[PDB]
């Protein structure tokens, strides 16, 4: 019981956030059925139960809304510092540096407000540090938003400048709830690795944004939408499907290592995407994707995989009018709230972690300069 | 069924780059005896042994030294953006928020020999530049353009002080930094290995490394502060009584395993004695010496020796070092392990993704507003 | 995996003797509500429904009345041993060590299914007043089998003939003391009940564990605080000091009840009736003043004055010793434990569980010369 | 899971006292290889590591010896109190109720964790000895002042001093019965250990649960050994009991299944001891006959078989097994209690209600 090349699987501490059973396919968010919660709720009480531990009171919700509105403003000297940056480089590194922005912003108060205030502060702040950076990289100056819109509507208007209907708003809200949280991600793993050191929240969040990026950041669902665009026509996809079968690679958007029985996220995504394509019309790329999906369903019948939620998700992102390469910022936005709840929990534990390792080094040498 | 505390003693890897004894007071840096290396070896030779694997030859080392001097400039757009930098934050937090985008000078994401030594030399150079900058910047001083003529120790001393110092003190400081070029693999190194496998970019790596270098709310500084608060040898018995009440190891005394007068502290004490012989003994030096004699009159039999924190604070005071960045000075010394780790971290590539003890309730419902 | 730490909420068995519901303050003993069951009944019928489970007849009532009255004899060797007992101890430990050796009298099943029953039923108040007067050092006051159970207890323990109303109130209180939540008494009772050794050691361990938390009890500190009231006019200062102390209000607060468990309501009604009939004295006036002062603003918590506060007042009206309230409640507690043991005879099931081996491994023993 | 009548076998606490491995058959008392520890150890430092937790020094040993000697006497008033007991009950229950009263001696209610600890450690032996003497009726006397602990126990129980070889054997035997996994003893103890009050009611409830139904395995082992009798009837009675279809006595442990090398040490020590010291031949014949008779169950001569043998080699009282059983179990119970006291949690599990509802008072019952 002392062999772990790679140090994988050893459970660490007491889970306190979400109940999920991959074999059973049960999504009980803190014991609450994820589908049932998403059936009749909004992200407000969701995050309330996530970090605050319960859905708050009505007056509490109204006060939280008014306060988030109050702190929804923007900074000017920041824009001056922001004006001192380019508009072409690696957006992941750009946003990572943009994390340090809040560093000196309120660095002095290292309490109740230190708990209550800074949370909603980071909530109303991070979306600016992301979207304004995107606008600047696009060469577009910021605009002071109107306060008569939802936070999601606020971000949508900031990135789009249009007045939409709220059906797509509720759809995008459920979507944010979809990629919102899960069990311990490797990002969440390193977060817990740093969630105890009792230094500050800002530097932890910054290092989380940094290490959260995988190899070259990016990801798969972006490549999924890219391959959907590259699909074009699906008439020859059958020869392409056969060539890919001869290529020995995983079926795109199929067979999650944990989700293997078509976790309700994927099925709900497919159903809602069908409803949207019925309401607003189906795209020719959407038709090509549907044809490719039918061909795949008739192709293998042996992988046990299902069309992942990414099938609906890349399509919804493209149809909503979203830049292709911005997915990683959305992933960080989702992970921020989970990291917040995790750090709120971690505040209790005065664990003071420290590891130790094994040595396979040499010994008893004799040095020689100019070797 | 056991969940050991902090996974203390887990086989995360099989480290072969170094070793430590902890019983005979032997620390094997690339398997090298402390005194034998410390006799007459430049820090660059040990760095070449650690990073290049072997003590490099004359030609390649000279080429590296020339290229280092060939790349010791200060960016202009840096000072331009720096005009928007604040002037209140912690100096270590300052160094972090400063390095927050130091990598943006190159985003190649690749060549192989180049991004095995080029960004390496960039890191080896740019640190003291931004360090002395923030040092003068906090003072609101006009920035001074850099020059690679004086030795890195002497160059940094002149940059921070506008004064050419005696190089003997520079060599002593280099030796102390070698004694401080790292510690045992730290929680910094721990989180580094928690990120070192992906080999994405050394920039954010050393960034999060410096971020973790800050402890709980971010040794030598507090000990020196306590010594200054005490002052002379008149408060000896009251301080002893207060410490006995406090029931804690004497400030500047007590080690986890180095209960054998860890050789780093002994070497620091010998060097401090030589320096006080050369530089003279100050009233603070005499008072602290009397206090140390009084403490040794009580804690000799406990196997506990004065910690290197006091000697480091005394050296900084004699060097006239600002208090706010002695931790940044250590980071300048200590973060040198990042390069050797990355060189070792590049050897393998493994992904760790463990589970958690599910101490959360299993079944509940969805309450609408209740 | 998962482990709710150490016997917290896991349901044990589908027992059906009683039932407690906190939604509306429902106590269903054999499915019978307490409030209606207390109208015009005797504790004997309640004990029948509890242990025997069947409503008994008046013929058996007279028979058992004759039998138990014949079971009032005091053991002489018990008195001789008491002559060797100490003289400065704890009454609870006294009762424990006293009953600790009942096996000396009855020693070494189908017929012994009612013998020890009536035996222990009679044994309690006698030995109680015995140890009490034993502390006093006076000669014993032999009881009489012509007085009612409450009347006989009052006489023997007090050498005075009482009036009926206080005895009826005491019986009602014993009924209030009858049933509670799942008690560590009942827990350890069912625990030792798997051993199937003897009801004697069962009641023994029940007394042993039933001791107050660290030999300190809620009712003891409640009477202590009632004495600590002292003056009455300064209630506002002490109230503010305790508000600063932020403790569960002295004489207010349970662990699971916040909907006014009707036990306290009936206690308030009985206390009002008694203080109306009986002399109030300064105690009742100061208590009424302090109670009104406390109830002035504590309504923000949805609780009332605690039962133990009224228990102290009841003991004062009885002039009871401090430690007396412990066995006073223990009477009805062990009475319920009797029905618990009766139900415990149902099935044979003995646990032998495991735990989490939180330790190191592969150690070594070094020589003392080496050490 | 929890919906299992009885609710047994689930992990409960991250204990740091005992570690066992049945499949490996390795025993490590907080990391102590059983036989390897038994090679060159003494029970004193053993209990020191068990409860105190660390190996002590020699000066501590001398101080402990002097203190134990200082606190080794008994009370005459206690002896008089002992005379008041009746004489028709279980001697084990007798010893239990006897210890159940010691509170009138060192009650009180840092240093108030150690002195009464060693006092209760030295206490129960002479108490149970006088209890046995009273059950008989014969008058006992105070022990000597130069004997070893085992030597004192012998010069009390048999009122005579034997050699030290059997003393070391009994030292191993106590270590042989030193501890085990979480017993029902430990479960009930934790059930009663809630408020972390004191050893007084602790060892009390410990005994009060320690007894079993119907008033012992080693007792039943000796009964069957007497039933073994001569050589020729082993096969006939063995086949008759095979037709009876009963669990293989002297064998077949539900939990232990690797035939713990402690049992091997027991067999070897029995062989080494019987050589210096009859009916052992008849017992060995019965054992070999049963072994050749079963050959399929993997059921080997259990501990109690050799335990009764060692007791006969000492010549212990018939029901005296419960006494040694407590002498082993109670110390570990006390260590577990002292540990669990540090928790400060107060368990309070809630059961399942499957009762009736809506019942009203019958005017005629």
């Amino acid at each position: 019981s002392e062999f772990r090349p790679g140090l994988e699987g050893v459970p660490a501490t007491l889970s306190s956030i979400s109940f999920v059973d991959g074999q059973r396919g049960v999504l009980e968010y803190r014991g609450i059925s994820i589908e049932q919660l998403a059936q009749q709720s909004s992200f407000l009480e969701t995050a309330y139960l996530l970090i605050w531990g319960h859905l708050p009171t009505q007056q509490e919700l109204t006060e939280f809304e008014h306060e988030i509105r109050y702190h929804r403003r923007i900074k000017f000297r920041i824009r001056d510092m922001m004006k001192c940056f380019p508009d072409s480089g690696h957006p992941m590194d750009a946003l990572q540096a943009s994390a340090a922005a809040l560093g000196l912003f309120y660095s002095r108060r290292a309490d109740p407000e230190y708990i209550r205030a800074a949370v909603v502060r980071l909530l109303a702040k991070i979306p600016t540090m992301v979207a304004a950076f995107q606008l600047i990289r696009k060469g577009n100056d910021p605009i002071q938003p109107r306060d008569e819109l939802d936070y999601a509507a606020n971000f949508l208007y900031m990135l789009t400048e249009r007045e939409p209907d709220p059906v797509a708003a509720r759809i995008f809200d459920i979507c944010l709830t979809l990629h919102a949280e899960h069990t311990i991600n490797a990002s969440t793993f390193s977060a817990m690795v740093t969630a105890s050191t009792l230094t500050d929240p800002y530097a932890v969040v910054a290092s989380a944004v940094g290490t959260l990026a995988g190899p070259l950041h990016g990801g798969a669902n972006e490549e999924v939408l890219d391959m959907l665009e590259a699909i074009g026509s699906v008439e020859n996809v059958e020869p392409y499907l056969d060539h890919c079968i001869a290529t020995k690679t995983r079926i795109m958007g199929f067979g999650h290592r944990v989700y293997k029985v078509k976790d309700p996220r994927a099925v709900i995504l497919q159903n809602l995407a069908e409803q949207l394509f019925d309401i607003f019309g189906h795209d020719p790329y959407y038709e090509i994707a549907v044809a490719v999906e039918k061909a795949a369903a008739e192709r293998l019948s042996h992988k046990g995989i299902y069309p992942n939620v990414d099938f609906y998700s890349g399509l919804v992102y493209r149809k909503l009018g979203i830049p292709s390469d911005l997915f990683t910022p959305v992933f960080a936005i989702a992970r921020v709230a989970g990291w917040l709840a995790h750090w709120k929990e971690q505040l209790n534990e005065n664990r003071i972690f420290r590891p130790t390792q094994i040595y396979t080094g040499s010994r008893n040498l004799d040095y020689t300069p100019i070797a």
